[PDB]
């Protein structure tokens, strides 16, 4: 694998890479799982909330509307 050198691939860099690369995958993850569950938790909310509000809103004037005519 072109790696009889074995000079240019030293241990500084693989550990470097082991914790550097860890730490990028946890808050990676960490912060992907925050934004997604944040988005899709408001985006639920609030489409429930418009839903609700709206049908309750016209249900509520075709109602009234109807029991006073």
């Amino acid at each position: 694998m072109a790696s009889a050198i074995t000079a240019l691939t030293p241990n500084q860099v693989n550990d470097e890479l082991n914790k550097m690369q860890a730490f990028i995958r946890k808050e990676a993850e960490e912060k992907a799982k925050e934004i997604q569950l944040k988005a899709d938790q408001e985006y639920e909310i609030e489409k429930t909330n418009i839903v609700r509000n709206e049908t309750n809103n016209i249900d509520g004037n075709f109602k009234s509307k109807l029991k006073k005519a």
